[PDB]
């Protein structure tokens, strides 16, 4: 239960080796499933869109699984 | 498929009866299922949770319940 807006947007993401891809722009759902499909990440300075089964961890940081995970 | 705050953040729902409940300020899912829970409109500081389960059409605005 999270607030995509207020809460798990504007959040870090960061892969297993601990960088930061960048920040949740938006996130793209699958208007079949009304389900998640996809964190759409923002560089800052041009999108990034990152698999949400990639998605390890979701706290104050996202935190993405590893090759091996 | 569809972004979410892009194109689902800001339209306006409408109810059975082509009225309107209000504006889609932001919306939750289950993390865990994978799943959007409901839509928190703007009012009518308050709050109004709207059961995404109804939604029946997104378009320049959000259309929802009928006869079920």
């Amino acid at each position: 239960h999270m607030r995509i807006v207020e809460e798990m947007v504007g959040k870090e993401v960061l892969d297993s080796s601990a960088k930061v891809i960048g920040k949740v722009k938006d996130v793209e759902v699958d208007i079949e499933s009304q389900a998640i499909e996809s964190l759409v990440l923002g560089k800052g300075g041009g999108e990034t869109i990152v698999p949400y089964e990639m998605v390890k961890k979701i706290g104050d940081k996202i935190l993405l699984k590893g090759p091996e995970e």
